[PDB]
């Protein structure tokens, strides 16, 4: 969770 909101996969960007 790495500031988006829809996909929740986020490491880094």
């Amino acid at each position: 969770i790495w500031g988006s909101s829809g996909k929740l996969i986020e490491t880094t960007a």
